[PDB]
C-alpha cells in the first residue's frame, strides 16, 4: 500500500549522515524544484527498504515484447530477478503478442508475472508509442487493484546491479544516457511548433530517456493517458514527433516536475559510452541489438 | 488544498539545471532518505511558486505569545508580513493568554490573523512544551478544515530574509544552529533510558531545533500528539527531559523521517554564532533577549 503518513522506523545503527561534507561533489543530487536526483552514494537503502517494506509495497514493473522482441525477455526476467527491488511484492507484466513465446523464469517468493496479450503494430515507431495507451488501459483494468507504483521500461535491457525502493515517487523519469552531460540546445525534443510534443530550445530541465520512467499507478495513469493523448492530436494533424513516445514524455516531465529522477546509473549503454568515473554503479543497460534486423520481418 | 496530483506548470524561462555542477560543494543537500536539505541554491523558487499557487495552497503559522512574550508579536508579525509565503494564503495563529494585547499589525491581502486564548503555565519549560498538546488539540479543533500546512515557531524571532513555500512539504524539521556540525555523540538528546525521548550515543541523524518545524497538518497533528503523550508518560514516571519538547521532537524524528530538512538559514542567532560562510542568506533568526527576566515577572 502507499502508506497516508510517515512510517515509525526501529532503532538502526548506520554511518551519521555529514551535514558539512557533500555526498557527491561531481554531480547534481537535487533538482532546482528539490526532487532528488538518485545516484550512488546519495542514499542509504537500508534505510528506504525499511520505510517501503513497513507499508508491504507492490511495484509493478511493465516491459513490451510485441514481434521478436520475445527474445529478450529471459535475460530481461533473471537479471530482474537478481537486482530489481529485491525483498519487496513485485508483479511483472509482460505485453505481448505471442503468450506461448515468453519464457519460463523461476521467481523468487513474493513476485509474480502475467503476460497481457495485446495487438502487434506493423511499424516499430507505432510499437514503441502505442506503449503509453496500453500502459494507460491497463491502469484502470489491473494495475490500481494490484500494485502501488508501476515501473515502465524497455525490454532490450539487462539488470547488472542494484535497482530498488530509492526510485520509487509518485512521479520519476530518467536521466538519457547519450544527454545527461549537454545543453538543452542539444537535447533532441521535438522542436517542429505545431507538435504537442514541442520544447522550445530555451526551454528544458533534462533529456529523460524513454526506456525508464514510473511513479505510483495514478501519476503512471495520467502521464501515460496524456502521452498517448498528444500523440493522437499530433496524428490527426499529421505529424509524428522525432522521437516518438520519448518526445512526449519530454513535454510530460517539462510541465509536470517528477518528485525524482534517476541518474544514467539506471539507463546506460556501455557499448555505446564505456563507463564513465561519474557513474560508479552500472544498473540497467542496453543489450546489443540489430534494429533494422530486430525490428522488421 | 494539497492536490492529490502533479500539477502542470505554464512554460517558463529559467537557467537550465547543470548535471555535472553540484549546486553546493560545502554542504549535504540530501539525506540518506532522499529528502533535500534545504540551503539557497538548492531551489528555483519561481518554479516552486508556481508549482505552490496552482494548488491555492494556504499556509498556517503558529506562534505562542504566553506572559512576556507578548512583546516580541510586533516585530515577528511586521517581518513575517515581509519574508513569510509572501503571495501565498496565510493564516496566523497566535496563541495568547492575554488576547488584548495582540498588538495591531496590517496585513497584506490574502493573509489573515487569529487570536487563541490559551492558559499560562508558571514555569517556562511547561509553556515551552506545552505547545505541543495545544497544537494537537487546534489540529483538530481548527487547522484540519482550515490550512494545507502547518509551521510551528518560536516567537522570540524575526524574519530578515526569504522563507517560501520551499519549506513545505509532509514532515520538516530544521537544523539547530548550534548543532549542525557536531557529531552525533555531542548532540545534546536525552541520554536517560527511563525517559521516553532517549536516543543512544550510537543513534542520531541530525540535532533539530524545537524552534521551527512543520509540514502537513495531518503529519503536524501526529507528530505534536505523539510528542505531549510522550511528555505525559515521562512525567507520571518522574523525569523532564533535558531539553523538553525539543528532546521529545528529536526522538520523534529520528523514527518518523522527515521528507525535507531546513538548513540553519531558517533558524538562527547571529550574536551567539555570527554569519559563517555556510549561510548564504540569515532569513529567520533570533531576538536578543534576557531569558531569566522575561521567563519570570
Ligand atoms: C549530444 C549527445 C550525442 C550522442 C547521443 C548518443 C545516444 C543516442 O541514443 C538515442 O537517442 C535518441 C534521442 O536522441 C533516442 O533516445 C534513441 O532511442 C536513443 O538510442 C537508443 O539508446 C541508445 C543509448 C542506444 O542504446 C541505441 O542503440 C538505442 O537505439
Ligand atoms: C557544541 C555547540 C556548543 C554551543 C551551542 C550553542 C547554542 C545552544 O543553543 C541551545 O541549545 C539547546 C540544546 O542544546 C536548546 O535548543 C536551547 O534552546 C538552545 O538555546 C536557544 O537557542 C540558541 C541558538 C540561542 O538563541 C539561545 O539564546 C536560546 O536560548
Ligand atoms: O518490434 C518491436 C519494437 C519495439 N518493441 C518495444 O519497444 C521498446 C522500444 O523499442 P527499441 O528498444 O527498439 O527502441 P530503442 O531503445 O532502440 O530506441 C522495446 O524495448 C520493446 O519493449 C517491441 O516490443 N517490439
Ligand atoms: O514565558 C514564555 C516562555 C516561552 N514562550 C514560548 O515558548 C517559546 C520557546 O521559549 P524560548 O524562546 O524562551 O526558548 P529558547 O529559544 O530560548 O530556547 C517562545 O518562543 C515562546 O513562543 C512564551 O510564549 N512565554
Ligand atoms: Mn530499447
Ligand atoms: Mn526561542
Amino acid at each position: 500500500a502507499i502508506g497516508e503518513f510517515m512510517v515509525s522506523l526501529p532503532r538502526m545503527v548506520y554511518p551519521q549522515p555529514k551535514v558539512l561534507t557533500p555526498c557527491r561533489k561531481d554531480v547534481l543530487v537535487v533538482t532546482p524544484w528539490l526532487a532528488p536526483i538518485v545516484w550512488e552514494g546519495t542514499f542509504n537503502i537500508d534505510i528506504l527498504n525499511e520505510q517501503f517494506r513497513l507499508q508491504n509495497t507492490t511495484i509493478g514493473l511493465t516491459v513490451f515484447a510485441i514481434k521478436k522482441y520475445v527474445a529478450f525477455l529471459k535475460l530481461f526476467l533473471e537479471t530482474a530477478e537478481k537486482h530489481f527491488m529485491v525483498g519487496h511484492r513485485v508483479h511483472y507484466y509482460v505485453f505481448t503478442d505471442q503468450p506461448a513465446a515468453v519464457p519460463r523464469v523461476t521467481l523468487g517468493t513474493g513476485r509474480q508475472l502475467s503476460v497481457l496479450e495485446v495487438r502487434a503494430y506493423k511499424r516499430w515507431q507505432d510499437v514503441s508509442m502505442r506503449r503509453m495507451e496500453m500502459i494507460s488501459d491497463f491502469c484502470e483494468r489491473r494495475f490500481l487493484s494490484e500494485v502501488d507504483y508501476l515501473v515502465c521500461v524497455d525490454v532490450d535491457m539487462e539488470f547488472r546491479d542494484h535497482v530498488g525502493v530509492e526510485i520509487l515517487t509518485p512521479l520519476f523519469g530518467t536521466l538519457h544516457p547519450g544527454f545527461y552531460g549537454s545543453s538543452r540546445e542539444a537535447f533532441t525534443y521535438e522542436r517542429r511548433p505545431q507538435s504537442q510534443a514541442y520544447i522550445p530550445k530555451d526551454e528544458g530541465d533534462f533529456y529523460y530517456g524513454g526506456a525508464f520512467f514510473g511513479g505510483s499507478v495514478q501519476e503512471v495513469q495520467r502521464l501515460t493517458r496524456a502521452c498517448h493523448q498528444a500523440m493522437m492530436v499530433d496524428q490527426a494533424n499529421g505529424i509524428e514527433a522525432v522521437w516518438h513516445d520519448e518526445s512526449h514524455l519530454n513535454k510530460y516531465l517539462l510541465r509536470h516536475k517528477p518528485t525524482k529522477v534517476l541518474s544514467p546509473e539506471y539507463l546506460w549503454d556501455q557499448q555505446l559510452l564505456g563507463w564513465p568515473a561519474v557513474l560508479r554503479k552500472l544498473r540497467f543497460t542496453a543489450v546489443p541489438k540489430n534494429h533494422q534486423a530486430v525490428r522488421n520481418p
